[PDB]
């Protein structure tokens, strides 16, 4: 047995390889002297799929190393794609025919001719027949799955699929035998990623660079999720603060100070700005009590083990920064995972590209075990409009199937729409769906205004003095970023003129 | 392994609690049903047959069809979802 982990290449999923060598490569580890009698024929090719980043394709290499081929050759998919027909399909043929004349001569004690692909799902496309939609690409595919499994069958040969995406690929291209196993690779869990550690500090531990003050398992772990991928990247950025130490003038953690520069393919730290401008500004009980409740049914999921899946929507009028509270209440547990969707980025879209990006978060979401996910502004991406009724339909349907879509067992997540307007919703029967609702009502009173200006501290106590004199008794109702944006209008002006200029403006806001 | 034919288990994703008894009512349903599933199991001239799940927007509706297909005993059984064709 030649499958221990105590060599070095890759480590952390060691179940997963353990796995394939269970049933996928035990035929080809053992004497042959019995199974010669059994006849049994080896898989002849395999499947595996799981997140981009997480060292699959030092897995297959690493098979091959460990059962000696000549060597593997390497594809990309769309590195063959040609307009011209006979290219592309030729091209796979030439991969195949290297190995068959060594086949062929050499009859059945030949050595493997192993062959990767790094992402099929473009050419591995689920052709379907009829006289429309025949498909594009639908020819190559024949070509491929009758050299695998074809006429004059070889057992000369072993063939590596790759995926982010499992489901697209045709049922037959898997079919028993031409390619009859599959796996799941997932983010790695934090023993994962202290064996990854070891692994790529193995070499500076041993050349003592770094000896001091370093510990993985704590620096495994405050990471929960990210891609062993990146790590290395990360190890090289820990490499590098040596280097950028030497241009003052023997190595440091700079780790806890480069973790906040890395996106992660999980949770950022760097997206609030933009939607938290000031914080968030506790004006009352309202504001606390709801952020209150927030954390409140975050700990429901993550303590439910038979509710996965909730759901719900901050309601109120506009203008009162409900984005930036969900944002918060993501902020507040420190999830592993959290990520924005919102028209900013999306902008400019068709009906079915924002489909596309937002079916891509949740799929890249469904695969953590826990996440909170936010969705801005759901008026605008379900492109509503008053006059007419228009909106696209593809969009509500597509993701309210999402809200009511559990993900697979063991990982949980709660989702969070900030809609500023619920009637349309109701109408459109969202709002049944949604598990549950939060109305966040606007600054309605003054004596709460002038409170929140102390907070902020802009104006004086003759200036406060002013409010507080003239209007107690109002009922103003409004939003806040229209407030901030107003005395950021007033802020400008002629001292004197000040303050009754916010006063002025502040009586126009109706209702 | 997961067959052409029925998933084996792929049910759980559906049904993640599993139904309960509340009383006859869900009884009424799958027997129904059941006594319907034997009527195109044994039967000619009635080659297939058509049925339909009306309820309140929650009743539980796609767990029982998930529970009444699986004691149904069938060889072969899919379901289509949206969850799917999104
Ligand atoms: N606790 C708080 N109370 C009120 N406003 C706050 C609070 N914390 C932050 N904000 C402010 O909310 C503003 C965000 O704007 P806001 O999200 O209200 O526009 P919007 O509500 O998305 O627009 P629309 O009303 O069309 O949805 C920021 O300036 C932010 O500082
Ligand atoms: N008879 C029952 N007793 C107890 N729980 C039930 C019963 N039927 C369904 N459930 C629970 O309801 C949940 C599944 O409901 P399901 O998704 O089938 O509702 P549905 O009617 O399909 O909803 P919708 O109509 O909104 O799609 C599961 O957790 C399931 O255990
Ligand atoms: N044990 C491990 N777990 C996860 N990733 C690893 C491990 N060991 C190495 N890696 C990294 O995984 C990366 C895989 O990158 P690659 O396979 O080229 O892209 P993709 O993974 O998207 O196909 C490699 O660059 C490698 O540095």
């Amino acid at each position: 047995p030649d499958w221990n982990f105590e060599k070095m290449g890759i480590g952390g999923l060691d179940k997963e390889f353990s796995d394939i060598f269970r049933r996928a490569f035990a035929s080809r580890v053992f004497p042959p002297e019995i199974v010669e009698q059994m006849g049994c024929k080896h898989v002849k090719g395999i499947l595996l799929y799981g997140p981009p980043g997480c060292g699959k394709t030092l897995l297959a290499r690493q098979i091959g190393k460990m059962l000696n081929a000549r060597e593997p050759k390497v594809v990309n998919g769309p590195e063959i794609l040609n307009k011209y027909v006979g290219e592309s399909e030729a091209n796979i043929r030439k991969l195949f025919a290297d190995a068959e004349e060594e086949q062929r001569r050499l009859g059945a004690n030949s050595g493997l001719h192993i062959i990767i692909f790094d992402e099929i799902d473009a050419i591995c496309k689920q052709r379907g027949s009829m006289a429309g939609s025949t498909g594009v690409h639908d020819t190559v595919v024949n070509q491929l799955l009758s050299k695998i499994d074809g006429v004059e069958q070889l057992n000369n040969i072993l063939v590596i699929g790759m995926t982010n995406r499992p489901d697209l690929i045709d049922e037959a291209l898997l079919r028993p035998g031409r390619l009859e196993v599959k796996m799941e690779i997932g983010l790695p869990d934090e023993k994962g990623r202290l064996q990854i550690l070891h692994i790529h500090t193995a070499r500076m531990r041993g050349h003592q660079l770094l000896s001091a003050d370093v510990d993985i398992k704590e620096l495994a772990v405050e990471t929960k999720n990210f891609s062993g991928a990146e790590l290395e990247g990360l190890v090289r950025a820990a490499q590098s603060t040596a280097m950028n130490r030497h241009i003052i003038a023997r190595g440091d953690f700079l780790a806890s100070l480069e973790n906040d520069i890395k996106p992660a393919f999980g949770t950022n730290q760097e997206d609030y700005a933009s939607y938290i401008m000031n914080g968030i500004i506790k004006w009352g009980d309202p504001v606390t009590r709801v952020l209150d409740d927030g954390e409140l049914l975050v700990q429901q999921t993550k303590n439910s083990d038979r509710t996965p899946l909730v759901s719900v929507l901050l309601e109120g009028p506009p203008h009162s920064g409900k984005t930036a509270l969900a944002a918060k209440i993501a902020e507040e547990s420190n999830f592993p995972f959290i990520k924005i969707c919102s028209p900013d980025k999306m902008i400019g879209f068709s009906e079915t590209a924002k489909c596309q990006a937002m079916k891509k978060i949740f799929d890249d979401a469904y695969k953590s075990q826990l996440s909170c996910v936010v969705v801005d502004d759901i008026e605008r991406l379900l492109d509503y409009v008053p006059i007419g009724p228009r909106f696209s339909n593809l969009v509500l349907q597509a993701l309210l199937v999402l809200l009511k879509k559990a993900p697979p067992q063991g990982r949980k997540l709660l989702i969070i729409g900030t809609t500023s307007r619920k009637d349309v919703l109701q109408e459109m029967e969202m709002l049944n769906a949604f598990s549950t609702t939060i109305h966040v009502p606007n600054i309605a009173t003054g004596e709460q205004l002038l409170e929140a200006l102390e907070l902020l501290g802009n104006f004086k106590d003759k200036e406060r003095t002013t409010i507080a004199q003239q209007v107690k008794g109002k009922k103003v109702w409004i939003g806040i970023k229209k407030l901030l944006m107003l005395i950021e209008m007033s802020l400008q002006m002629d001292p004197e003129y000040r303050v009754r200029k916010f006063l002025a403006l502040l009586r126009e806001e109706g209702a």
